[PDB]
């Protein structure tokens, strides 16, 4: 797709709202880190690339979305903090939704989708039964919230194939 300015580490987009969500308390929780937001089998060396993040990348931003703008996580974050959540990933949105409509091929497989989608909704579908348990006290959303920057870790960097984190 095009590119909008040569290759960079990170994405400077969405991660200054994701560290505002760092200054919780460590004693929050211990047993309730787990990782249910970026699904990893997706976003794994196993069979990652450029064109074929954007297939999990948009479904991955996508769900986002909807967790806050559902009012539910939303009514969990500051709405000044909340709000720029909205048009964070809406940037973001742009980037994958134009690579669709380029017809690249990578975001058309009826059968690839399934695996792509599903691995993004299988997980995110764990998030929300998972804080349902917590009645989103605190760290629950941290948890959550927290594991989001490694989803924008790898999708804007994996696809470079160039080194891991095991």
């Amino acid at each position: 797709c095009d590119l909008p300015q040569t290759h960079s580490l990170g994405n400077r987009r969405a991660l200054i709202l994701l560290a505002q969500m760092r200054r919780i308390s460590p004693f929050s929780c211990l047993k309730d880190r787990h990782d249910f937001e970026f699904p990893q089998e997706e976003f794994d060396d196993k069979q990652f690339q450029k064109a074929q993040a954007i297939s999990v990348l948009h479904e991955m931003i996508q769900q986002t979305f909807n967790l806050f703008s559902t009012k539910d996580s939303s009514a969990a974050l500051d709405e000044t903090l909340l709000d720029e959540f909205y048009i964070e990933l809406d940037q973001q949105l742009n980037d994958l939704e134009s690579c669709v409509m380029q017809e690249v091929g990578v975001i058309e497989s009826p059968l690839m989708y399934e695996d792509s989608i599903l691995a993004v909704r299988k997980y995110f579908q764990r998030i929300t039964l998972y804080l349902t348990e917590k009645k989103y006290s605190s760290c629950a959303w941290e948890v959550v919230r927290a594991e989001i920057m490694r989803s924008f870790s790898l999708s804007i960097n994996l696809q470079k194939r160039l080194k891991s984190k095991e």
